[PDB]
């Protein structure tokens, strides 16, 4: 166990990269163990592995839901990366920072953070690089929330162009975003055509669970919009159902499950799912998740004929949107949402902000 | 060299399948050698390998341009396959028969042959099977020639659906057909969007030369329609230029080369190419190739300002279309074609049939 100190330090660098692969493979505990072991043995000078290990710990804390500490580590990573011209880690850091901000419902701050990433890309000529697609994809997500659909679509298409030299499977998420735009527009013909491509890609690759849940998100919304109970039921029977267990990274997949359950009239289990997701969202101040969940609860109560409950949560959702800025999440609920909003607007009792958003949404829908 | 006769016959069956793989790999001489060796040693009873070897010889003769004899072998193959319920070889035979008929300019007969294939598919419940895509693709090609674009597009989309479970690369040819439809409609926005997908597929697979030439066919037409000399020149510099050498299977790629040359003002070499292709087309009575080549010659003369030559070959092309039934091949030539046809129609000297087709084409273009 005696070697040149050089070899010991090189082994520590290997540990940092082993940690990076571990978190990528969905093994945060091993990633944390390895990243810590690396940092304990990396002296000044061996800057690259230190950037990687610090970045990995940021990802680990993000996974754990320790968002404030995660952001601090992402910031540390960004600064070190900039200091050493390690542009890919500086850009990856900014992308992750936006992700947390968006989840917290701070969309303007997320936009500004994405803007810093675009600035970095422009300054260092990083346009043709793959990570550029991730940035335009999250920019599209934000534009979509704000109902700037033409811009969101253009952002998603720029992502597809960035990855034009890679296998078609790499476009899965930007394609899902294109479909998400078609769904918000009520352009079901285009959504269906795009979904044909999405489903073909899904059947031709082994993807990360989060990619699959994102793709399934738009498939389930399309099935809801077309009353495709058969497709939703078959999907639900075979989809992954990892125990939620207060894991915020599983909010998306469980919303897909709840949406399918609601479409199928399985109101009881869906309400239990959504209440559990909301406990988690409130505990971590994930206002975006909360806003999405309240809209699904509204759909559940509405379809179940529970008028009072439906109205109560719709008012909560509209109020919460004063902070999240969400518009399109309401729009995809179509006629059911339009009827409810027309009713609220006609009563003349909504506060000015909510009244204005209700009117905007009703316009997007009509 | 003494073995159970059973082993000798099994080796003969292997030779038949080795011949099938050889022709698929573009080695007709070896395929012919092996298929003949197999048939010489296959007794009655060993029907499957005999169907394969006979089918292979049909493909070999097709390659050699001995179309009449090739059709006879395809017919023999179809009958034997039907006799033994070997549906895939009966369907493959009918597809090949149509291919020859279409090349000969007998489009109605090709349609009828395709119809027999659809009948077989319906009777034997072969709808979900992969070969169904090849049939709907050649049906789309025929519908496209006749300018039944909505039908052609639907046929191509049914092909894409048939292959939905396979890798996206398998849809290359039906996607090229969708683009071909968009080009005939003058719907360049959709053509460009579809071409983005086509080019991504082209950069992500090792394909047969004929698949590549078919995909490039629509890319070059799009570049011509958008005046993209840069793209055409780069493509031309790097594309395959196998010596034509009186090989009718190379008509398509050389037309792509000539079309690019014409767009780039390289009239002299393009005229030499087209004249050589026409010698081959006339020698084998390939009226469809002749009709396509005459239209490219028309474009060449027109762009070169050789009015008399342009008119002469356009009149020849219109006359030939009385037999081929081609419409869309004229339509994709757009404004240049429209101007020329308006001039011909206004002179009031065209025979009734050609006048009627000229008017139809001018309508498709406007």
């Amino acid at each position: 166990e005696i070697k040149d100190i050089r070899e010991d330090t090189m082994h520590a660098e290997f540990n940092a990269l082993r940690a990076q692969v571990a978190i990528n493979d969905g093994n945060p505990d091993e990633a944390e163990r390895l990243a810590k072991l690396a940092l304990e043995e990396l002296p000044p000078g061996w800057f690259y592995s230190r950037i990687v290990a610090t970045s990995v710990l940021g990802e680990v804390l993000h996974c754990k839901g320790e968002l404030t500490r995660s952001l601090a580590l992402m910031q540390q990573t960004e600064q070190m990366a900039r200091q050493h011209d390690v542009w890919h880690y500086a850009l990856w850091s900014l992308i992750q920072q936006s992700e947390i901000l968006f989840a917290q419902g701070f969309l303007q701050t997320a936009w500004e953070t994405q803007e810093k990433a675009f600035q970095l890309i422009n300054e260092q000529h990083l346009e043709q690089l793959p990570m550029h697609e991730f940035l335009v994809r999250i920019r599209a997500q934000l534009l979509w929330a704000w109902a700037r659909l033409d811009e969101a679509e253009a952002s998603a298409r720029s992502g597809i162009e960035v990855l034009s030299s890679y296998q078609p499977q790499q476009q899965l998420q930007c394609l899902a975003m294109l479909i998400q735009c078609s769904l918000a527009r009520g352009d079901l013909d285009n959504a269906r055509s795009q979904l044909n491509r999405l489903e073909n890609l899904l059947g031709n690759g082994k993807y990360h669970s989060d990619w699959i849940s994102n793709a399934n998100k738009v498939r389930v919304i399309y099935w809801q919009m077309t009353g495709d109970k058969a497709a939703a039921a078959n999907w639900l029977r075979h989809t992954a159902k990892p125990e939620f267990a207060n894991n915020h990274f599983l909010q998306g997949q469980w919303r897909n499950i709840a949406r399918a359950q609601i479409l199928l009239g399985e109101f009881e289990p869906a309400e239990i799912v959504l209440e559990e997701l909301n406990e988690n969202a409130r505990s971590l101040r994930l206002m975006s998740d909360l806003n999405r969940n309240l809209l699904l609860l509204n759909q559940l109560y509405w379809q179940a004929g529970r008028k009072s409950d439906a109205q109560r949560v719709l008012l909560d959702a509209l109020k919460l949107a004063n902070r999240t800025g969400f518009i399109s999440h309401f729009v995809i609920e179509g006629e059911a949402m339009a009827q409810q909003l027309r009713q609220l607007i006609q009563l003349n009792t909504l506060p000015e902000l909510e009244q204005h958003r209700a009117q905007r949404i009703l316009r997007e829908i009509n």
